[PDB]
Order: structure tokens, then C-alpha cells, then sequence
């Protein structure tokens, strides 16, 4: 219905705003675009589902997220990919891992403060009806 389409449009607006606020944070620059294979050639072989904030924006615009839970799965993926690919004790690896956890924590904190639980519940119930 028109009301359900209005609901998902509001969701997309909300998700674009959250994602933009993450994307403009200097700490998260490394997560804004896909990994360049010329810089990191074994990434594609090690990480089976690459995810980044530009891919998240594309997925929002392709109507791929019907709930905030589905969106947070991809944010969690950005984080888990970083922990998997950069597991070493070296400062480079430790920096990106800290940034990855910060990205995750920041996304969850924004959502905790600004997502209405009844709005998310509505999204989930519409999704479950399809
Ligand atoms: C998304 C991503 C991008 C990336 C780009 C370059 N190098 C990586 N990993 C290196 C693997 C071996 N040890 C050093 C690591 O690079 C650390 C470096 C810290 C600064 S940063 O801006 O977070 C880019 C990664 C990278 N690992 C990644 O997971």
C-alpha cells in the first residue's frame, strides 16, 4: 500500500542520514569505499563478502533494506571483515580494528538514540508479511 511505501521511504531517509554521518567521520575513511585490488590484491580472496559505506548507500537506494536490523547486518559485516582481514598485533592492524569497532559502536548508538522502536517494529511486521 501507499502507507507501507511511505514507511520504507522514511526508513531509507533515516538510513541514508545515519550512513552519511558515519561516512563524514575522519576515523571511518577506510570504510567509505571498496578496497582497491591494486593496493590489497589478496583481499577479494580472503574476504568473501566485501562491504563498505558506499555499497551500503547503493543498497539503500536499491531498496535492499526493509528493516534497520538488515542494515545493521551490513554494518556488522564491515566490522567483522576488518577484524578478520587485519588480525595481527601490529599497530596498523590494531588501528583499523579499533576504527571498525568504533564504526559499529557509533552506528548502534545513533540508532539507539534516534530510531523509534515502534517504527522498527512496523518495518519488521511489513517485511514478515511479504
Ligand atoms: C578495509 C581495509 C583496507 C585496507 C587498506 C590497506 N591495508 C589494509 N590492511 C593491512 C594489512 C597488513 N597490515 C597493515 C594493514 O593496514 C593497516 C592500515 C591502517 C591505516 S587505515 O587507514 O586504517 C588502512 C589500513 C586494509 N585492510 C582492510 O581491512
Amino acid at each position: 500500500s501507499m502507507q507501507e511505501e511511505d514507511t520504507f521511504r522514511e526508513l531509507r531517509i533515516f538510513l541514508r542520514n545515519v550512513t552519511h554521518r558515519l561516512a563524514i567521520d575522519k576515523r571511518f575513511r577506510v570504510f567509505t569505499k571498496p578496497v582497491d585490488p591494486d593496493e590489497v590484491p589478496d583481499y577479494v580472496t580472503v574476504i568473501k563478502q566485501p562491504m563498505d559505506l558506499s555499497s551500503v548507500i547503493s543498497k539503500i537506494d536499491l531498496h535492499k533494506y526493509l528493516t534497520v536490523k538488515d542494515y545493521l547486518r551490513d554494518i556488522d559485516l564491515i566490522c567483522s571483515n576488518a577484524l578478520e582481514y587485519n588480525p595481527d598485533r601490529d599497530p596498523g592492524d590494531r588501528l583499523i580494528r579499533h576504527r571498525a569497532c568504533a564504526l559499529r559502536d557509533t552506528a548502534y548508538a545513533i540508532i539507539k538514540e534516534e530510531l523509534d522502536e515502534d517504527f522498527e517494529q512496523l518495518c519488521e511486521e511489513i517485511q514478515e508479511s511479504r
